[PDB]
Order: C-alpha cells, then sequence, then structure tokens
C-alpha cells in the first residue's frame, strides 16, 4: 500500500527498470561501490534528502545508496530533467520521490517540501544530496531545526558550490560540505564530456537540424563551455567562443576557436550601439555556459539572425533574458520544451512569420531538458564521488559532535585525490583500458607510491 | 673586439637576426614586457646565468632581459637544442653564449662552465635562469659559493621543478626559486599545445613518413602526452595511450584513444614473458612522454615491429633504454639525429637489413632535435612568465638578507594568478582575440573583481 | 482535415498541427526544394501528373509531397520501410487532403497493405502515370503484379543505390517497362545524402535507442562506401575507436588514409561458413557494430555470436538482411527496452534473466536505424536529394514515354542521371542557405581552364 | 667514367641512397611490381624521357623502371623541387639525371634539353613521362621527328591531362597518353592525402609558424583544396574557401567550412572596389590550389593582412601574382624559398619595416619547394599507376603501327579499374590492412565477381 512519492506515470516503471538494469552496466565504479560496501552497511541509519535531476543515472545512485543502508526522499532539482520512467522505477521500489517532466514552478517547490516533510512534519533527516543548493537553501532559510541534525551536504555541481562558499563566507553555512563537483573524476569528466555527448544531442532531438557549416557562438569556455563548443565543433559547426576569463580564452583560441565578444571591444555598456550587430546577424546557435547572469541579453536577442536557436547549459535559465522575450514577444509552441519566438510583437503571430528564434527548454539546462542528459558511463564517475562523499560525512557524525568541534571541521572540502584515482581506475576498467603499474625503482624516480597518489594536490591535468 | 662566445659559425648571425625580427612580431606578450618595463628598467644590475635551448624563441627571450637591463652569459640546456642562427644572432650582438647543434656531452659541460667563468674565475652572477636544472646542479654541487650572491632560480620544466622540489625537502636548496611552468599560461600552452605543434613537425622532418593510417603508442597522458597524441591522431595515426594514473588514463579514453600497456596486465617484470608481443609487434610509432625513466625499456625495443619509429620528447634521453641499444645494435647513420638500429647484432649492420628502429634524436627531446621546438607564439607564454618571475625574484633580494629574512623566503613558489591572466590576454590579442568585460553586477554574481582574478586558486582549466 | 476526406490511414491525425509546424520549419531548411516550388509555380509542370511515391514518410518528404502538388501533381503515398514514418508527418499530409498511408510501427502484411492503397483507389488501379520510389519495392510490385499499369507510366525516378541496382538488373534482363531517373548519382544527393545524412543521423539514432556514451568504445563499420564513410565519421567525431571492414581494396585505402584500421571479421579476410574462421579476439572487443553495404549477410551468425557481451548491433543499409536477425529470431529469446530497441538474449530462446548479462543490443529489428530511431537525415540536407526528385519528375512527365509509339519507346528505354548543370545548380542553392559565397570566374579564367563562366565546370568524369 | 649528368653535388649520393632504401619499404606497391615483372623485363628496350619532381619517391620510380629493363634519362618539372641527394644517388648509380634544387629558368629549360639529346643529337627515345606537360609539349613544338618513334606519354598530373585533352582537341596530339592522375589510387589519394600530408609541413619548415588559433584562406576545394583545407584545420586553423564550382563548395559547407569570395558578391571585376577588405584584412594565410591564373591577384595581395604569409600547391606559380609583386613592391630574402614582400615600395626596405607579406616558394609548389612533397607511401600509389601506364603503352607499340591503326587508338585513356583495385590492395597491405573477400552468394547478391572490379567505371567514391 505504498503510497508516498509522485510522478507522472506509475506504469513506466517496468521500462524504467529495463533501463536501470542496461544503466547499471554502463556504471562499473557506482556498481563497484556497491559490491564493496554492501556487506559493511556504511550508510545504515542515514536519512538522505536527495535534490537532483530525476533521471534513469540518478536511479542507480539513489539505488545505491539504498543498497549500502540509506533512506532517501527525493525530488528533481530542475523542473524539465526528471525521465518519467525513471521516476516511476524508483516510486514502484518503495522509495518516496516526487518528481515529473514538466513541472510548473510551484510544484517544483512542492516537490522538495515533499521530502522535508513527512505525514506534515520534518523527516528525521541527517543527511542532504544536493546538485545547485536549492534543497541546501530551503532548509537553512525554513528549516534551520533540521539541519541540526544533519550530518552533511554533498554537493553536486559549480553553481551549487559557489553558493556553499558564500554562506561560508558569510557564517551562514549551518553543516559541512564535500564539493563533488571538483574531484577530477567529475569536473573533467560529466562538465566537459557530459556536455560533448548531449548539447548536440538535445539540440538535433529539439529541432533535427543540420549543424555541419553553421555558425554556433558559445559564451564561456570553462569545463561545460569546453565540452559544448565540442559538441558542435565535432558535428562540422564554425564555432566562435566568448569569455571573461584571458586563460579560457587563450585555451579556445589554441584550440583552435576564434575568440570574439558579443560587444564592440568587449565593452558591455548596456547599450544597442554596443552590440556587434554584424557578429550577431550570421549565428545560427547561441549556447550560454557561464553559471553567470544575464550573458545572453536582450538586445544579443534583437541582433540574433532570424531563424537562431537559443539555448543554456549552464544549471540555471537567467543566463538568458528569457523575462525580455516573454515581456515582448509571441511565443508558439512547437512541441514540449520547443518553442518559436516571434520578435514581431507581444499579442499573437504569423504561422508563416519568418522573424523568430527558436529557444530550447525555456531557457533551462538544455541537455536535460530536451534530451537524456549526461551518459550513464560518464554519470558513473560523478556519482561514485557523490556516495563516497555521502560514506565520508556520514561517518564524521558532524551533527553529534560538541560545538567547540563543530567550529573546527565547519568547512566545505573535497574528496582526497586516492579516491578519485580509485573512481577513474574504474571507469577505465569499464572501457577496458589497462593502466600500467609503476616499478619501485620508477616510483623512487619520480617520487610516488606505486599505490599512488601519481600528482600533487596542486596538479591540474 | 668580442670574443667572450662560442658558437658553430658566427656568418649565421644576420640571418639569425631576420628570424628575431619575425619572431618578435609572433611574440606580444613578450614585446608587450619590452615596451612596459624598458623604461624602468627593472633587471639594471641583474647578472643571469641562463641554461636553456638556443633557439630563436631563446633570443627574443634574452634580448628582453637585456633591453631591460640584464646582463646574461648563455648556454643551451640540450645538445641537439640549439640553432645555430640564434646562436650566432646573439654572440653578434657581444652577449656571451656558448652554443651549438650538435655537442658532444663534455662540450655541453664545458658550455654550461663558460657561463659560470669569466677570465677563468666565477662571474658575479646574481640570478639563474634554468630548464631542467643542470645548471642549478652545478652551481649546488661546484660552485655553491657562487648561491651566496645569488638571488634565485627561475626554472622552466616539469623535470626541473621536480629536482628543486627534492632539494627544498632534503634542505639543499640554497636560494628561492619560481616554478614556472605551473603557470596556466605555461604548463598548459607549452607543454601540450607546443608538442601538439612540434611532435609531428619533428617526426615529418626526420623520416618524411606518412602518419596517417599507422599505429602509435603515446608513453603517458600528462600535458606532454596530451599535445603530444593529438599531433598524431590529428594527422590520421591510430594511437594508443600507456599510463600509471588512472585519472589521466580516464582523460585518454574520454578523448577518444585506447588505453593499453606494453607488459601484460600492467605488471612490469622484468622479464620478456611480460612484454604483450602482439601490441607492440603492431606499433609503428613509439614517444615517450613521461619525465620518468626507462618507459620503453629494452625489451619492449626488441619486440617492437620492425622498423618503428622510437623517439622522446620528455626532458632526458633516459625515457628510453639507449644504453641498451648501444650496447648491443648496430647503429647506422641516414642523417643527423636520425639513425637506424640494426637488430641483427652488434657488429656490423647489412646496407639492406629489414630489421631495425628508426631513433631520432639518440632518444633526446626530438621536437628541439629534429625540428625547431615549439612556435615562437606559444613560446611567448612561457618566456613572459620567465621575465616576471626574474624581476619578481631579483626585486626581493633574497641574497642581501638578513638570515632571519632567508628562513621565511626560501621557497620554491609560483607566480600569482593576476600576472598569469595578464600573459594570456596579451597571447588572445595576439590572435585578434577579444575577451568581454564583465559589468559590475555580473562580477558581485559570481564573486570576482572586473579585472580578475577571474578563478580560485585551486581552478584547473 | 478537409471534410468527408476519408482516403488516408496513419496512426493518429490529430497530430496533424504538430507536423504542419515542423513542415513549416522545415520549408525554411530547404531553400533548394523551395527555389523550385517558386521557381514552376506558376508554369505548373506536373499538371497532369499522377504520381505513386513510396519514400520514408518523414517532414523532409512531406515538404517534398507539397512541393510536387504545389507543382500541378496528384499523388497517392506510402513509406518505403516498417519503421521510418513521423506520424506527425504522415497526420500533416493526410490533413491536407492527401492519400497517405503509413505509420511508425507497421507489420510486413500492414506494410505491403499500404502500397497496394497507392495503387488501388476505390478497389480499382487508379491512374497512375508517374512513380517516384525509394529501394524499389512499389516499382517490383508494379512489374510483377500490375504489369498492365506501367502501359500508363512515364517514368520511375530512384532515390536510393540498392533501387538502382535493382532497376539496372532489370534493363538488363529486359524487364524493365518504362525509362527511369537515377536520382541516387546526382552529386548533390549520393556525396549529401548517403554521407553526410549518415554522419549527422547515426550517432543521433544510437543516442536516442540506448543513450550510450561513445566516446571510448569500439566500433566495427562493415563498408566504407558513401554511407559507410558517413557512418565512420558519425562514430569517430563522436570519440569512438573506428575500425573497418570493407571488400572493395580502393574503399579501404581510403578509410586507412582517413586514419581508420582495416579489418576482418574472418581470419585473413576468408569467409568459409566456420566458427573457426571468425576472428573471436576481434569480435570479443567490439561495443558496436553497423552494416553499411547494400549486401547480404555481412553480420552474419557466427559473428553475433562471437560480438563482446552487450555490444550494439544495427544496420543503416537499405535493407534489414545485411544483419542476420532470422537467426537471432530462431535461437535467442527476445526483450523489447522500448519500440525498436531489443535486447537479445543469447542464452536461449525461450526465456532469460532480466538481469542477464549476456545479450546484444539490436536497434530498429536490423532495419534502416537512422530512420527507425532517430529521424533520418535532417531537412538541410534532404533539400538537396528531393530538389533532384523533382528536377527527375519534371524531367520524365514532360517526356511522356507512355504517348510514344513503340519506335520511340525502345529508343528512350533508359536509366539516366540528371545532366551535370542541373547538379550544380541545386548546389548553388545549397551553398547560399549557408550564407555561402561563390566566386564568379573572369572570361580569362574560365578561357584559360576550359569552361563556360556560367558551368559546368568539370567533365562528367570528375569524381569530386 | 659515367659524366652523363648534372647535379649540385655527387657527394651527397650515399645519403640519397640510404633514404632510397628507407622508401623502398614504405613503397610495397611499387616494390610489388618489381618482383613480379623483374623475371618478365617488361620494359626490356623501353627509352623513356622522364619530366617529374626529382626527389626520393621519384628515385625509386626510375629504379623500379630500370628494374624492368628500361633506360631513362630524367630532369625535375620544377625548379625548386629537386631534393638533392636523390638526384645524387640516381647520377651515381649511372643513371642520366640533371636536375637541382634552386635552377635558373634557362638551367630548367637546358636540363629538359639534356634528357631530350645524347652528345647532341636526338635520343633514341620511345616513351614519355611527365608531370605537367612541360617536355609534352617541347617535344611537340621542337622535336616532331623524336614523336613519330615514341609510343605514348604517362602524364602525371591535372594540369597536364588538361594540356594534353587541348591537343587531342585540336588535333595535335601526336601520341596516345595514359591519363595517370585520374586512377582513384592517384587523384583521391595523391591530390587530397598527400597535400593534407605536406602542405602544413611546407609552412612549418618555412616559417614556423603556430597555424592553431590562426585565420586561412584556401582558395580552390577540389582534390588539391580538399586536402590543403584539412593540413591547417587539422591543425587548429580556422580556414575558409573559396570556389567557383557549386558542387565543391557545397562539399566545403558539410566538411565543416565556411565558404567566401575575394571579391563583393563573388564579383570580380578588376576594380580594387570589389575586394572585400573586411574579409582579406583578417587572413592570416592564403593557399591557392586551383591549377588556374590569377587567382590571388594583385588587389588581393595589396589587402590582405600585414604579415600574412602567400603560397600556391597547385602545379604552376600564375595562380598568385608574384609578376606584380617584382615590379612593385621590395623582397628580402629570409631564407632559400622564404621572402619578406615589403609593400612600402620598391625601393630598398627598413629592416623592421611591418608591412610585408611572407611569399614561400616564390609562388612554386609549396609542398615540394619548402618541404618535400607528398611521403613516400602515398606516392607509391601514383607511381605504381605510372608503372604500370608505361607497361601498357609500351606493350602496345603505337609508333610501329600501321596510319589506319594509330588513327583508331590516338586517345587519352586511364588504366581499367581491375588495375587501380590491384594497387590499392598493395596500399591497403602495407598498412596491414586485411580486406574481406566476398562469398560467392554475396557476389552475386551485389552482381560482381569475387575478384572484383566491385564498382562500376562510372562510380566516384
Ligand atoms: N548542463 C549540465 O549538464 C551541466 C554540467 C556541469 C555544470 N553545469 C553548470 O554549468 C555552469 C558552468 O559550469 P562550469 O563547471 O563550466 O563553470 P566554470 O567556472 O568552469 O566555467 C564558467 C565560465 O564562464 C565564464 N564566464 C563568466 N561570465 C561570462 C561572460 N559574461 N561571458 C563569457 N564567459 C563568461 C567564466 O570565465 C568561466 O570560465 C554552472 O552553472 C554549472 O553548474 C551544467
Ligand atoms: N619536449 C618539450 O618541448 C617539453 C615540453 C614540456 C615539458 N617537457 C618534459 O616532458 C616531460 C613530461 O612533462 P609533463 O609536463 O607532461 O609532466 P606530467 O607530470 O604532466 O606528465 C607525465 C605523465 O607521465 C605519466 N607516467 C609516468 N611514468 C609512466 C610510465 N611508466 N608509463 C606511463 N605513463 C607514465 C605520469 O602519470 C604523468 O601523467 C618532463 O620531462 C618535462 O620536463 C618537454
Ligand atoms: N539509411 C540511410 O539514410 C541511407 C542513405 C543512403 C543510402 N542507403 C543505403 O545504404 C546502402 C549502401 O549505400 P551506398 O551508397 O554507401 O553504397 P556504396 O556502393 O557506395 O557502398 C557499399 C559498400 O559496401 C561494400 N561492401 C559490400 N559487401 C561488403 C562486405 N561483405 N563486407 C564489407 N563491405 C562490403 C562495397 O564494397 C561498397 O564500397 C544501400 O542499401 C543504400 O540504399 C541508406
Ligand atoms: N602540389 C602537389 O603535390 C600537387 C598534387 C596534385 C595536383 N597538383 C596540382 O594542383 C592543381 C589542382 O589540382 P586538383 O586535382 O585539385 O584539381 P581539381 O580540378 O580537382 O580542383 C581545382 C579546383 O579549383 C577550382 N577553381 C578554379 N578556379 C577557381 C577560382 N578562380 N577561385 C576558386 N576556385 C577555383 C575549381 O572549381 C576546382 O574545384 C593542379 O595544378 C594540379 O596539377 C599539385
Ligand atoms: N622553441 C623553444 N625554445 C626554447 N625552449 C623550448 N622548449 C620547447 N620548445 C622551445
Ligand atoms: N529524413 C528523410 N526523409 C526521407 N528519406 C530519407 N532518407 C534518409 N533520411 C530521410
Ligand atoms: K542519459
Ligand atoms: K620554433
Ligand atoms: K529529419
Ligand atoms: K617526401
Amino acid at each position: 500500500g505504498f503510497t508516498d512519492y509522485k510522478v507522472a506515470d506509475i506504469t513506466l516503471a517496468a521500462w524504467g527498470r529495463r533501463e536501470l538494469i542496461i544503466a547499471e552496466s554502463e556504471m562499473p565504479a557506482l556498481m563497484g561501490l556497491r559490491r564493496k560496501y554492501a556487506g559493511q552497511q556504511p550508510l545504515k541509519g542515514a536519512k538522505i534528502l536527495g535534490c537532483i535531476h530525476m533521471t534513469i543515472q540518478t536511479g542507480v545512485l539513489i539505488e545505491t545508496l539504498v543498497a549500502l543502508g540509506a533512506e532517501v526522499r527525493w525530488s528533481s532539482c530542475n523542473i524539465f530533467s526528471t525521465q518519467d520512467q525513471a521516476a516511476a522505477a524508483i516510486a514502484a521500489a518503495g522509495i518516496p520521490v516526487f518528481a515529473w517532466k514538466g513541472e510548473t514552478e510551484e510544484e517544483y517547490e512542492w516537490c522538495i517540501e515533499q521530502t522535508i516533510l513527512k505525514d506534515g512534519q520534518p523527516w528525521d533527516a541527517n543527511m542532504v544530496l544536493d546538485d545547485g543548493g536549492d534543497l541546501t537553501e530551503i532548509l537553512h532559510k525554513k528549516y534551520p531545526q533540521m539541519l541540526e541534525r544533519i550530518h552533511g551536504i554533498t554537493e553536486e555541481t559549480t553553481t551549487g558550490v559557489h553558493r556553499l562558499l558564500d554562506m561560508l563566507k558569510n557564517g551562514t553555512l549551518k553543516v559541512p560540505a564535500i564539493n563533488v563537483n571538483d574531484s577530477v573524476t567529475k569536473s573533467k569528466n560529466d562538465n566537459k564530456y557530459g556536455c560533448r555527448h548531449s548539447l548536440n544531442d538535445a539540440i538535433k532531438r529539439g529541432t533535427d537540424h543540420l549543424l555541419s557549416g553553421k555558425q554556433a557562438l558559445v559564451i564561456g569556455y570553462g569545463d561545460v563551455g569546453k565540452g559544448s563548443s565540442q559538441s558542435l565543433r565535432q558535428e562540422g559547426m564554425i564555432v566562435k567562443v566568448a569569455e571573461v576569463d584571458p586563460i579560457c580564452a587563450m585555451q579556445a583560441c589554441m584550440d583552435g576557436f576564434e575568440v570574439v565578444s558579443p560587444y564592440k571591444n568587449g565593452i558591455n555598456d548596456g547599450t544597442e550601439a554596443s552590440i556587434d550587430a554584424a557578429l550577431l546577424g550570421k549565428i545560427d546557435l547561441i549556447v550560454t555556459t557561464t553559471g553567470n547572469v544575464n550573458v545572453c541579453d536582450a538586445n544579443m536577442l534583437k541582433a540574433l539572425k532570424k531563424r537562431a536557436v537559443v539555448c543554456n547549459i549552464g544549471h540555471f535559465d537567467n543566463e538568458i533574458d528569457t523575462a525580455f522575450m516573454r515581456k515582448n514577444w509571441a511565443w508558439e509552441e512547437v512541441k514540449p520544451q520547443v518553442h518559436k519566438i516571434h520578435r514581431t510583437g507581444k499579442d499573437g503571430f504569423d504561422a508563416h512569420n519568418d522573424d523568430y528564434l527558436i529557444l530550447l527548454a525555456e531557457g533551462r539546462l538544455v541537455n536535460l531538458g530536451n534530451a537524456t542528459g549526461h551518459p550513464s558511463r560518464i554519470m558513473d564517475g560523478s556519482f561514485a564521488n557523490q556516495v563516497l562523499a555521502q560514506i565520508h560525512l556520514f561517518e564524521q557524525k558532524y551533527a553529534d559532535l560538541p560545538a567547540a568541534e563543530k567550529a573546527k571541521r565547519l568547512s566545505v572540502e573535497v574528496l582526497p585525490k586516492k579516491l578519485d584515482e580509485e573512481v577513474a581506475l574504474e571507469m577505465v576498467k569499464g572501457f577496458g583500458g589497462v593502466v600500467t603499474q609503476l616499478t619501485p625503482k620508477q616510483a623512487e624516480y619520480i617520487g610516488v607510491s606505486v599505490e599512488g597518489p601519481f600528482k600533487p594536490d596542486t596538479y591540474r591535468y
């Protein structure tokens, strides 16, 4: 008589289960942690509030936490990123999950609140796993008594870590966190290669546009922008890159891209005259990758070539000024998560108007909104780190420490390099790769143990 | 009446000068420092012992130091890396330089010592610029009193930083140092993209072999291994990668390479039975990139496919067991720095034997030995960092400090990120790239100053 | 849908509005085809034409259908594959009052029924006088079962390599009854569609069907003609380690020089029918096999037994007999993951453990995977192919073969390609769609290389 | 006492021989022909006049013809393409060769005449092997009596075939010819992949410029233009492509290139106003690939970005208007085949002037002029076809036929596809590739013999 969930359609559960079983064979690091720790039950007693895209890959993460002893209550961290068959399979396994593709904003907040509350009162949570910081924020602002009993947060993504570091800096962070994003097997695997796989995937599912021979502009060249730029260049696009960071821009140049600014001389003074109209008028596709605000702004959108595609693969939709478009232009739904925005005016449009832009996922994360986000074998790395991070903070038991000891432990840390390497090793074996073992002489020669770690903590890969 | 030099052919000086004038137009960061600091003369009083490949690019570096006030005495840090027209142009400008392509080991040592000694007595040096640590070693072992006058060392490359760190840990480093290698505009510019440009260059010059369609094995996948693998893959080689570091091996898999070991299951027995003979029997080209010892060992060389090319682009020739090949196999010079190594025995070869390997540059740095090393526009980043590091240590005046201040400053440091970004910006402008300026609101949104630095010190790019 | 219109059969007519929105987008991606619509509309060159059409009922085909109708033609349409229809495209066409019989996921019986519904109107042969085909099935049915109808048909315009082969066989046997245009061998078809279309759509279909990471995995592409070239690139550009098999040494040479290792599934290349002939070590490392040949049983039963566990198997050539799926149906249990995705469990026939690890993933039951698991080629590519189709239909319809006396019929009974000038004109509209600018020769330059300033720019022997 | 030759330095012969021995192992199709036909001596009595770039690869071709029974007299078909060690090795073998790197035009004509005349009288020639048609033209215009006794011409390259067809059309062609260029194992191997290998090779040897991140403009996208554009794109250049043929331009678009014209709207009306100065002012490198005349004209040269590199990889130097540059601008030799062209005037130049272009090889084919042209394993295909073509025309004995029979055979033909395939099979085997054999049922299914040919003559590959 299990009813403690809310999903689009429970009858999709068998299909979700078939895909979970396939995904297990694509996730050797995650499944190796199941096998290694299931006897020991290191998460026995853990009660995890989880807020992360409810995909098939997140289903394997959830069932790994459960197989190691945890109970969980789960929601998605984006209104479009759930795969409904995945949510259905998790609900059908007796796991509380509140998630469906195509939530409204009010439904989004309600789903998170249903994980926090059970039977109308605070659940006895003692761990948090978050992607972007929304659940973390709600707990600090609205449920501080609950954080008193929480041992830690394990945060997935660059934007979430930034929000954690602001709270730490301000003295408002109440529990320690592990920055899962900055493991190498996360940031330089998921953020880069995952977007390489899934950006052109989403754009093809959304539009079925030929990409070869067309012009793209990628805003940002951090890990996501590097992977995005490659997603498009490998399809034959002519890709230009914008950056505020000259080091990242130097990389874009050396990687064979032309580095351009939307603004003359790079000076974003807020005027229409600032816009490089000749450049924007030739762009067929713009992608935002920054985690920053209003990097595809109203004046750029006015100057874009007719029928250009606009999308965002950073965490939040305010990279693009969609608010301006809602206020001024008429939206025509092509199909779910694909809209034509008619720049002819706000009240109605001609069905044969040629002066429109195509917006994907209403500006939300496009790889998850129009496709299925990153593939299982990439998320394997991210999610093995999540499990290791959950084990570490749960075993530390911050909430039970005296106040003076808490003060020594209140920080945002990454996992040790040695664990990062062990995750990577299982990923390499998943491809059939064979890592060589140093001889004792060779290990002495470079100053490392034969077992690693093989690099100093400052190494950038 | 200038005679304080030793080069191959002083009449090459006009040709060297024409190439230096071209190189200046390719090195906007270096030339920007020349313009910015010429008036201040920040290196007036500096007496720099320099040991680094006497290329055209190093000539621009040397003449930037001199233009900022320095005196120098120069040698090359490798017996095959000098460009003789560069050495001549520098000597013809009245600068002491002792360097030619094709030195013997004894001549190499004599050259360093001609920089250290002036008129048979130790020069009154007070600064050191080094690439690989040979000059640094000699000063510490053979001229330790000269280090009483020296304010610091600025070290170019990964292997030399390793050696500095060992002395630091042993208490044997006598003067502070700047690790120039680990600026991002050095390690992730020079070490990776320089080798991408110059590895296939050197193999083409040495052999004129078609690379497309042939099998390569790159040993190592750090920065040099990454750029080398791309040098070969972009020519159409089928590239396999070996690694001892699982994180680097994970990157190779995601970059689209098969990861293999020369040894069965990765276990280096020392026995012939441990060699994967089927794999090595198909390899047309092996390239070592590790900075480690004997990573292309005698049993691997015996197993390689007939007529395979063997080369090393790490800093020292002991990556490849060339001593085994000298002792046991007969060497045929094709032309300078290209030898066929006949596996038929030691006592003479047949001109038409088919069982030989081709060794480039006798196993020394192949891009410098068989071509011209990295191009000017890439060395621009490395050498701008060198100049900044020289100004910083010279101004700190370590040797003039009380012993109390000395212990506090005796360290191996990197340049601050702000300077790294300023170097990157000049490189970007040299491609005609335009970096965007953050608005106040955007800078506040991501927590940075509009002028940078744009990333925390932990960021990996 | 016009009042009283029931002459169609599609999955769901309520998908029509969606299809129409996608048709309007596709028009903006198809400048060559829409340039013909604009150039020839007032002339109505297909007035009186009655075209039986058999080709994948996609959005791209919808723009083709509506261009023919806009030029005067009547049509009756079916798909040439049981999984290639886009149901919203079919609904939009049915809702414009155009007879179409097509949906995604037909049985073989339904497939044949659909073609027959184009041929028969109200239980009697329609008065067709033109044929547009993709693969030769409609052509074969007409020749075998309705020969009298070919008496009124002025020609066939055939889309694809496999269908051209079948026409040339009939021509060689004296059994082709009407002239045909080989649309496939326009350069703006073969070297555009067959190659770049599969580049776009092969990795697309594999992602949609499996969501597998492809970077760092091992692929084997069987064949390296135009489809094999595009397919290999689709996978290599994703980071796959791609090996190529070929029987043609010249195509194999191109694969070597393009940076691929060239291998055979069989020891020394010799396929003697024994298990001992299979290179088991090679096949046991392959994560993905793609067949591209137009040939039979190039991924045979002994290969399927030796493939690495959990490898993906698919076919992007025209017919499903590239892979021995009959063997898998006879011997192994099929698990449907979702439509057009099956796990084939090699442990036995009449059951499988839900957690079995010894299965293969077969996409689209061995049928054209780009069309079965994604949407086939993109509009801007099909633009080339379908502008040639329109030109070819105009040319045979104006030639009026069925009206000529016996004397001029023997003269005109041929299989021909479009002239190069027309190929260039299609290409020029494609280039302009990318915003490309073609340079004009000066008179002295045109004289120097011996062409007119207006072209054609190459001899007919030129290979591009 | 062999003196019937003229080369730069006969003492280079030993080095040239070493490189020939390496090249033989890189040329399996050609050495397969040696082994297959040596006992038959199918060219016994052939006396071949040869005019083609005197490289190591041509040396293997010459000695294959000689091995099959031919005598030859040889010259190069370009003033800068000879490798002097290859010329020396051939002369030292007793083979008449007249060729060196850096001929004047008068020397170039004298060298061809030295092949035509032996001891001041027409040699008893009976075969012609040509590259570009210069020897063919001289024989028709000045030595018609020799052509009465010549059985045929085997012509290497697009431009020479064009010249032959013009003669055939005008009725001035005196002997039949085989178009070697249009074997697939020539045109779609040599013309494309050869230039892919050797264009960036020459540019690096000439300038040592970084290419990644810079802007290139390739004029033409036939086989040479396709391979040249890949040569640059694979180095990270941003490549734009110009074309007059819309089908080739469509291919460039689909291959991921932006297709532009030097002229506004592509109309070359001869006025400076017609030049797209904005576009050309951004180009760092222009490469001509057309076989046409003046496709990099005076107004384009005036408009190119300062310090742009200019080169031609088509057969003749009139693709670039170098005449204009000699008449108006001052030339500064950097090193052989590398010139700065100072656009400040004809009247000398300032050594530090910034307004120059770098011209490679004085506008002659840059891959052979500034490097070594195509690699052995690629030229293997072209030269196995040359050998088969010589055998075919020599055995047909056209000169010995009655006039009515000559009239039936006077044509320009290609080799049969079966031989094209047999050449390709040897090439594939040299890479270790394994071609599959059709079963009888499969061969029946697709309508071919198990032995091939596998494609109809109309197939384009
Ligand atoms: N969709 C996905 O699957 C996915 C995956 C990982 C991360 N993310 C999100 O993507 C965003 C980027 O993450 P990251 O790891 O690449 O961060 P990052 O810090 O490595 O890169 C962001 C880059 O944007 C640049 N940038 C900032 N403002 C800019 C502006 N105005 N114009 C141009 N460039 C600008 C910065 O210089 C930086 O290099 C974050 O929101 C992160 O959470 C999404
Ligand atoms: N030739 C050049 O122009 C040039 C340029 C820069 C640096 N270098 C030299 O190249 C070397 C590498 O420098 P780097 O910056 O890439 O260092 P790095 O530490 O980034 O990379 C070296 C890599 O080798 C791997 N490795 C070590 N031992 C191995 C073994 N037995 N088998 C396989 N892989 C193994 C390590 O795991 C590491 O990833 C150093 O000697 C450095 O000084 C040469
Ligand atoms: N799915 C699509 O969108 C699409 C697009 C165009 C064409 N097609 C179809 O794809 C198929 C191939 O078309 P194409 O234009 O590339 O033809 P093609 O003749 O250019 O190429 C087929 C290749 O297969 C090779 N081959 C034959 N038997 C083989 C074997 N046993 N092993 C290995 N290689 C073998 C041939 O040597 C040839 O090079 C045809 O059925 C055509 O109708 C499909
Ligand atoms: N350097 C080498 O090693 C080498 C190798 C092979 C051939 N070649 C020579 O290279 C040249 C080209 O040979 P190919 O086989 O590529 O010929 P091709 O006919 O395949 O290509 C030449 C191209 O130039 C284009 N073109 C003509 N005039 C033009 C103009 N004004 N602007 C732009 N594009 C224009 C044509 O449309 C055509 O596509 C010939 O001279 C040939 O002999 C040189
Ligand atoms: N061209 C170059 N000059 C100096 N040091 C180098 N290290 C690598 N390439 C170099
Ligand atoms: N999208 C498509 N529509 C019709 N026929 C096709 N053949 C390949 N892709 C196609
Ligand atoms: K996914
Ligand atoms: K250099
Ligand atoms: K499509
Ligand atoms: K060569």
